[PDB]
């Protein structure tokens, strides 16, 4: 079917999102969002992350997994642990992929930086990161800001039913 994404948690629940940023946090495009459910810092009871859509798995490492849709769009999930699938496996929307890591070393098993447990979520097409601007997730339109991680709610927000949800506010599926 047509590529459609859902927020990687259950209907009627909320997590929190930061502002849109590139995969590295510098430069363009703003392809990525950091999601967390507010469980706390390192060592806390971090949640399981659901596949935003169906597709074929690529497992890059113990902390880095991707779901590639039949359309060639894909979502990438970084800072992960307890990964449940291997290369070539098929998953459905909602499938539990793993947890986002509750330990600092596991979260950064391929490098990067982190201030606390979260999943770094990235949209790709043809294996290349692509901008989240004007893309949709759980029927929210994503409006990217004017710099990496920009959380100004006049610049960055999720919009559904004509109402905005800002970064660092309950984002309900
Ligand atoms: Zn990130």
């Amino acid at each position: 079917a047509t590529f459609t994404m859902n927020l990687p948690w259950s209907q009627g629940y909320y997590w929190y999102s930061g502002g849109a940023h590139s995969n590295t946090g510098s430069g363009y495009p703003y392809s990525s969002l950091d999601f967390n459910n507010g469980s706390g810092g390192w060592g806390s009871n971090t949640p399981w992350v659901q596949a935003a859509h169906g597709g074929v798995i690529t497992r890059f490492s113990s902390c880095n997994i991707r779901v590639t849709h039949s359309s060639g769009f894909a979502t990438n999930y970084y800072h992960m642990s307890n990964l449940q699938y291997n290369n070539g496996d098929t998953v459905q929307p909602g499938t539990l992929l793993g947890r986002y890591a509750n330990s600092y070393n596991q979260a950064l098993c391929e490098g990067g930086q982190s201030s606390g447990p979260h999943v770094h979520f990235t949209l790709l097409q043809n294996g290349q990161q692509v901008s989240l601007h004007n893309r949709y997730i759980s029927n929210y339109r994503i409006d990217v800001g004017n710099s990496n991680y920009d959380s100004n709610c006049n610049n960055f927000y999720f919009e559904r039913n004509g109402r905005r949800t800002c970064a660092w506010r309950p984002l309900y599926r």
